[PDB]
């Protein structure tokens, strides 16, 4: 199946997902001398006071952070949006090496690693329905440079040594998402796509402009991890993102002047 490898990597996509060469894909450059300020962009409200974490999971892909999303107890709404997009779940896109890793590009610029914050439409029921929707998803962007430490990383880091591989998982509740946040709020926007098969266009994309730091020990951890099952040859989880895909006929718009 589908991978990052070079032979089932993201130029192999289209052959079994071909909505891969589509009008809407992500991620996308973020030309920040050509995204218009919309001063008709309202100011995001993240509510995660009463999220609830549940389970910390390696699908093979990436780890997934998953959320109780039963309940509106973390949502997003505001910016863009119109009505309540519950949390799903975070996980992240980190390179092999500090210079590649995130999806989006801002003016090209790669950053070490992407979090996104994976909220469903709450009119839609459930995640497997909203993904069908033109407006099913928000995706909260976050880029992450190598600096210091972020602190309220560093428990989802130390629990990393017990999903290493494809299928495993552990309990994982009591997480704030909150301390991965950076200071502003500040975004970008644009209608986009889920990065990774089946590469629906369900997406309201919200990139923060503010990346958050983390060391090089926390993203040092992330590479340990691997895209193999137990006893299987060791694949190293590095460089699990997919390049910059045509913008065509969407505008990106700032929130910020
Ligand atoms: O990477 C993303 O932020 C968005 N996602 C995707 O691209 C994707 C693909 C398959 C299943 C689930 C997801 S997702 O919602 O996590
Ligand atoms: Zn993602």
């Amino acid at each position: 199946h589908w991978g990052y490898g070079k032979h089932n990597g993201p130029e192999h996509w289209h052959k079994d997902f071909p909505i891969a060469k589509g009008e809407r894909q992500s991620p996308v450059d973020i030309d920040t001398h050509t995204a218009k300020y919309d001063p008709s962009l309202k100011p995001l409200s993240v509510s995660y006071d009463q999220a609830t974490s549940l389970r910390i999971l390696n699908n093979g892909h990436a780890f997934n952070v998953e959320f109780d999303d039963s309940q509106d107890k973390a949502v997003l709404k505001g910016g863009p949006l119109d009505g309540t997009y519950r949390l799903i779940q975070f996980h992240f896109h980190w390179g092999s090496l500090d210079g590649q890793g995130s999806e989006h590009t801002v003016d090209k610029k790669k950053y070490a690693a992407e979090l996104h914050l994976v909220h469903w439409n709450t009119k839609y029921g459930d995640f497997g329905k909203a993904v069908q929707q033109p407006d099913g998803l928000a995706v909260l962007g976050i880029f992450l440079k190598v600096g210091s430490a972020k602190p309220g990383l560093q428990k989802v880091v130390d629990v990393l040594d017990s999903i290493k591989t494809k299928g495993k998982s552990a309990d994982f509740t009591n997480f704030d998402p909150r301390g991965l946040l950076p200071e502003s709020l500040d975004y970008w926007t644009y209608p986009g796509s889920l990065t990774t098969p089946p590469l629906l266009e369900c997406v309201t994309w919200i990139v923060l402009k503010e990346p958050i730091s983390v060391s090089s020990e926390q993203v040092l951890k992330f590479r340990k991890l691997n895209f193999n099952g137990e006893g299987e040859p060791e694949e190293l989880m590095v460089d699990n993102w997919r390049p910059a895909q045509p913008l065509k006929n969407r505008q990106i718009k700032a929130s910020f002047k």
